[PDB]
């Protein structure tokens, strides 16, 4: 289906998602000013979202993530209810590290896209081709060129790299991933 | 393609894989007593396999995966050669703990197949139905209501549960999953 | 120690305090039916709405829970019926470096982990046993996994040569996750 | 500590020893040729076939290579002509609970990982102050995420009220992993 370019949250009216509801997509500090006014329910189809039990966003907030929210006990362990007064768009920070190894030069064509999980054999994870081109999004990688990690070593830091002519290679040959995890200095 | 049902491994002759080979498909403690005579090159299509330098299985092994080794250097950082005498192959441990979710009861139709790796929304990892069967391979999995770990609480140990029936909800609704993972006693 | 839980008179761990070793399909007739609290020194449990096990659940993990409203996230259930330590199929893989030989002094215990270098973990000792607990690990000579491969696999090697290193030279291991077929 | 390399004349450590703590495109000239031996105090760095830190690479971590044979799972190289440290991208999720407030004595960091329960950490005590270094977080009232929800996010949290605990209870922390937009 589509892929949303923002968060999404339909927080509703009747509950169960019963009948007559609106869609939020950002940010909304208050409810009646809403085709709502009391928190019936809620639906994610994006999130994360935090919540407030006093509007302007204070008091005793919970966080919704996509799912279904069938009922006000639904979003409080606490059983302390009296709904939805804040709603705000959690703008998440998380910290992958993704070298993407591509298959023809120039990179594009079959790629073998890794992340934090380092790989041994590429040849295991099914990728099968030569290795031509790499787009190092972060972390510090060293690409070897059998499997097991063995044979010739090829530092990959942040940066686009084009050809073996700039990535080091004889063969554009990796059959193997490392990140490098650790620093002392 | 196929799956293969056991290890493959084909150590060839003219290396670089060229010409003249023979596939072993499980130990064989020798070389001669093969269509090759010297360890030419290796390709592997489903391993792992161990190998030695001296034949009966005894010497300086080394660990081939999943992969092509084009030379002698190949399997050796050592760059101590005098080829493959042993070849076995290796029966790796591995421990995962899976909890596998059905769509419908019976553990049919769509499933949600987790390992080890916890989920708060099944929502977002693209499930969506409801959950009326599942079927624990391992671990200790304490499956939820709703997202975030949230609402009505289920144990699941080790054993296939067909319905609520026997695996204590009202409505099939298990919208997160939780392993538990550590005890202390 | 077994499983070790206290249950309570009322809230905020006030009065009636009870220890719990083992499972209790009537504890609520045992002389306890005024729950208004739980502390776990360990687990993990599990209670319940009915008697027998059977009910809605909730389990309890280690530490204080001052109200039921911690087991319930809600309030439709009964009050702490039965209790149960639980069982937790939980799998690691275990390889331990023991410095000396036949296991002595100096040791790494590594648990899932790959390490591509000891010296880094403060591990600058040689080695000369290793015994592996879980899973299929493989140990390097020098780090970065390059040198001498050593398959070390559930079993003990009592020294140095047991697992064919001439010299008790081993700065890297890294497990073996895959199986092909 | 910065970078420390010891460049040694000959195998097994014998000799010659030299620190290093920079780059060095022509250690080759800089007085050493005779390369038979790395220690690294501290990196990670890189070594060189050629000078000015082009040619093939090899990369050293952190003790001890006796011998050429470790950084060249080869010898197709030339003798170690150039010497970087190397600037290591590694991203982690830090949050610190700090027992007392203002940041003081007991102090649990949680560094990515899932912590349905503080008390089997060894973490007994109150929570007042929770310093973010990064990732998102939320902090639970009791163990298994049952309770008050905090979110905690980059920044510092002055006290329990300074992130909405009335009270300063909080016995589980677990990241916010996903984001759907």
């Amino acid at each position: 289906k589509p892929q949303p370019l923002n968060p999404k949250i339909i927080i509703f009216e009747q509950e169960n998602f019963q009948g007559h509801s609106h869609e939020l997509n950002g940010p909304c500090p208050n409810l009646k000013e809403t085709g709502v006014e009391k928190a019936g329910s809620v639906l994610v189809q994006a999130g994360p979202w935090v919540g407030y039990e006093q509007a302007n966003c204070k008091g005793e907030q919970f966080v919704f993530e996509k799912g279904e929210y069938p009922r006000w006990d639904s979003w409080t362990s606490s059983r302390r209810t009296d709904s939805l007064s804040s709603l705000r768009p959690i703008k998440v920070d998380s910290q992958e590290h993704k070298i993407t190894l591509y298959e023809n030069p120039n990179f594009t064509g079959k790629k073998m896209e890794v992340i934090d999980d380092d790989v041994p054999s590429f040849h295991a994870h099914g990728y099968q081709e030569k290795v031509s081109s790499v787009r190092v999004q972060s972390g510090t990688w060293v690409g070897y060129q059998y499997p097991g990690y063995r044979g010739l070593q090829y530092l990959l830091e942040k940066g686009d790299y084009k050809d073996s002519g700039d990535f080091g290679a004889p063969q554009p040959q990796v059959q193997s991933v490392r990140r490098i995890r650790d620093m002392q200095w």
